[PDB]
Order: structure tokens, then sequence, then C-alpha cells
């Protein structure tokens, strides 16, 4: 079930899942409509669902991920798209081998360092490249 902020913008989550506290290498995700492109693992919020968990619940299903909730980067506008995000960092410490969009739909995953992550992001995703700029 999709939930909406009061100016109808989806409400979505997403971490920024780094290798390590060093924050140089994060994890992309392929994009499900076009699987050569990257984006940053994330989606909608579930009703009366804290954004924290459904960011870690997302990147958990898109990524295979597991880790360390770290500090929320801010919330960040799609005016096209009418989304709102809340991006967190999550320091990843489980790698899973086999997670619910590899098994459902062959999501792929790569680690990008951050300057790499931005470039493939650019071109379809500027407001994802945008979550690195701090
Ligand atoms: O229309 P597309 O270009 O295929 O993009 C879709 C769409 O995102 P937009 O809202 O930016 O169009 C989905 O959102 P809804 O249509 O379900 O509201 C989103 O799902 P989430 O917002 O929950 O992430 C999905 O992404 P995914 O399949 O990664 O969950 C994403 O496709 P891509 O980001 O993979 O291209
Ligand atoms: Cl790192
Ligand atoms: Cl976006
Ligand atoms: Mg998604």
């Amino acid at each position: 079930t999709r939930t909406y902020d009061g100016d109808g913008y989806k409400k979505r989550a997403a971490c920024l899942c780094f290798r390590s506290e060093s924050e140089e290498e994060v994890l992309l995700v392929s994009s499900s409509r076009h699987p050569d492109r990257w984006i940053v693992p994330g989606g909608g919020m579930e009703p009366e669902e804290e954004p924290s968990v459904a960011a870690v619940r997302e990147v958990c299903e898109e990524a295979g991920v597991k880790g360390t909730l770290g500090r929320l980067v801010g919330i960040f506008e799609n005016q096209e798209r009418k989304h709102r995000t809340y991006v967190y960092v999550l320091i990843v410490t489980e790698v899973l081998e086999d997670w619910e969009d590899s098994v459902n739909i062959g999501r792929k995953r790569e680690w990008f360092k951050i300057e790499d992550a931005i470039k493939v992001l650019q071109y379809h995703k500027p407001v994802q490249a945008s979550y690195f700029e701090t």
C-alpha cells in the first residue's frame, strides 16, 4: 500500500549503504525497468511505518544487506515523479547471498567509490546523485 504526504508526494525511504564507517564505497542496485542502469536502493513507506524502519526494510529487500543504521542525511524531493525520500546512512555488516529482489527480478548490486556512484546516477537519477553532495 503506497503512502503519501499531505501534498500528495509519495513517501519513500532509502539508505546510502557504505562498506565501512570510512563512507568511501556505496552499494547501488540495478533499476527494475532498465537493468543496465544503477539506482540507490529504497522504496515506499508502508502505513504508520517509521522512515528509519522503511529504509532498513527496503535495502534488505532490494540490496540484500543489513547493518548499523546511522544518521538521516536529508529529505529529498523528485518534483517530476512527485515523491519525497528520507535518506539514511547504513554501515553494512551482513551481505546476504539470495535476497528478495535477486530471487524475484534478478536485481544486481555493486560497490562504487562515491565519485563513481555520482557519475552513474547523474543521467537518469540526478536527485539520487545529489544524496552524496554533502
Ligand atoms: O516508473 P519507473 O521509471 O520504472 O520508476 C519506478 C517507480 O519510480 P518513480 O516513482 O520515480 O517513477 C516506482 O514507484 P511507483 O511507481 O511504485 O510509485 C519505484 O518503486 P519505489 O519508489 O518503491 O522504489 C520503482 O523502483 P524499484 O523497482 O527500484 O522499487 C521505480 O523503478 P526504478 O527506480 O528501478 O527504475
Ligand atoms: Cl566504505
Ligand atoms: Cl529520484
Ligand atoms: Mg524501490
